[PDB]
């Protein structure tokens, strides 16, 4: 593929264009603790809920923070929308750069993120204007691509894949609607089921350390590189997005290293982040606390047995439930991505009504496979397609 359109630097307005009256542009600036706090008051109240309104996603200051100041983010790409008067942030959209490879043309991109529109702003077609705006600020800093995912239908997906969900606490998210009951069975079958070990089986299985960031880079470039649409890491993004410093306020990402008993070597690791839902007007609970995998690596993959690399992820994956469990997450999510499909039915995710879509913004490529079969369903047979992850 390639891209569509080239952009012309002397065209690329100064200005930004005309919003709705009574409402502005406002650069954020996420490192004035008083503005991220007005982001999180934004998204936590109108950004995506499910269809039935039941749950909203509630990320933490912790996780903008972190999602929003990776390297070489700039401020100019947090765009707020403010009333005049009152200055009341009531729009946000974001970018943060990085590299991607699209069938092996590497690209430098924005990632675009959190837009969200105040429920009373809704339906006024400002989502174009917010996007125009911040397109025209990537211009202006050599930024002439995107890609961003979506759980809605829009032109031209490169891929979709569908969410899928471990239960750790199966009775709570019964009791809050995100589980069902199946047909024939019972409460007491379905907490019988989701059991898990006490303890992780993994030979040399360890949290992961800011020692281990060059061989984890390594690892995990090697194994993105065998999709055809995955992210390009640098090492200051295996730092940021893979070791957590406890010097955030919350804990947002988890990751764990395979450290070889013999060869001391990391051969395998994986990582899975927090992320939590406001459960709404329900009276005996106000929360869901998903863990979602991330990336992970495994050399087992460079033997192309596809059997023995099933084995493996099944075992390290089993492990990432059990220590999410320890973590106190009530559910484990995971999409069909990677090569997610040869594990997610074996260690009983259940299948999500949720997709997640994928899109390129000035760049045309074949379609992708995203894991999934004609009926939605996981299928080994197409894997090998998406190997990026969004937050
Ligand atoms: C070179 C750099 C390029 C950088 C830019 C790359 C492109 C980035 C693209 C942004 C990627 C963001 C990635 C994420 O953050 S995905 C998460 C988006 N956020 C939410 O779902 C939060 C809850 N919902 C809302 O806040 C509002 O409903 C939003 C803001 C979503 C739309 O507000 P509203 O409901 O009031 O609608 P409107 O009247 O203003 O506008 C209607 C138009 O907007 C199109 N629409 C609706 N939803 C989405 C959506 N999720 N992506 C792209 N476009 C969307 C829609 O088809 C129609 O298009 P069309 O009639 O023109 O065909
Ligand atoms: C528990 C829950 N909270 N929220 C807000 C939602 C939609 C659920 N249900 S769910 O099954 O976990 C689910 C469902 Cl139904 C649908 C989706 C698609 C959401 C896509 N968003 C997630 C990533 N972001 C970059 C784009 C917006 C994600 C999830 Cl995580």
């Amino acid at each position: 593929g390639g891209p569509i359109k080239i952009i012309d630097p002397e065209k690329v307005s100064k200005e930004p264009d005309a919003l709705l009256e009574g409402f502005e542009w406002a650069t954020l600036d996420l490192t004035n603790e008083t503005e991220l706090q007005e982001l999180w008051d934004l998204l936590t109240y109108h950004y995506v809920e499910d269809d039935n309104a039941m749950f909203r996603f509630r990320y933490s200051q912790s996780f903008l923070h972190w999602a929003l100041m990776s390297p070489g983010w700039k401020k100019e790409w947090h765009v707020g929308v403010r009333a005049t008067k009152s200055r009341k942030l009531v729009a946000s959209i974001c970018g943060v750069p990085t590299e991607i490879n699209v069938r092996n043309q590497k690209l430098k991109v924005v990632e675009i993120n959190f837009l969200c529109i105040h429920k009373k702003l809704r339906s006024k077609r400002l989502t174009p204007v917010l996007i125009k705006e911040i397109t025209r600020r990537c211009y202006l800093n050599g930024i002439y691509q995107a890609i961003y995912t979506a759980g809605v239908v829009l032109p031209t997906p490169v891929s979709s894949c569908r969410y899928y969900h471990r239960p750790l606490d199966w009775l709570k998210l019964y009791e809050v609607g995100f589980s069902p009951l199946p047909a024939g069975s019972t409460k007491a079958r379905q907490i019988t089921k989701n059991h898990l070990p006490s303890t992780t089986s993994t030979p040399g299985l360890r949290p992961m350390e800011p020692k281990d960031i060059d061989t984890v880079h390594d690892l995990l470039q090697r194994y993105l590189s065998r999709f055809a649409l995955n992210q390009a890491f640098t090492r200051e993004e295996v730092d940021h997005w893979l070791v957590h410093k406890p010097e955030v306020k919350e804990q947002v990402v988890w990751a764990y290293v395979v450290e070889d008993p013999e060869t001391h070597k990391i051969t395998d690791f994986f990582s899975f982040y927090n992320l939590e839902s406001t459960v709404i007007q329900n009276p005996k609970h106000d929360n869901v606390r998903a863990a979602y995998l991330y990336y992970y690596a495994t050399e087992t993959a460079f033997t192309n047995n596809m059997k023995a690399l099933k084995e493996r992820l099944l075992m390290l994956m089993n492990d990432a439930l059990i220590l999410a469990k320890k973590a106190h997450f009530d559910v484990f999510n995971a999409l069909t991505l990677h090569d997610n499909p040869l594990f997610l039915e074996q260690l009983k995710f259940g299948a999500g009504d949720g997709q997640l879509h994928f899109y390129l913004y000035n760049y045309r490529t074949a379609p992708v496979p995203g894991g999934v079969n004609e009926k939605n369903l996981p299928d080994e047979k197409r894997m090998g397609g998406v190997g990026i992850v969004m937050l």
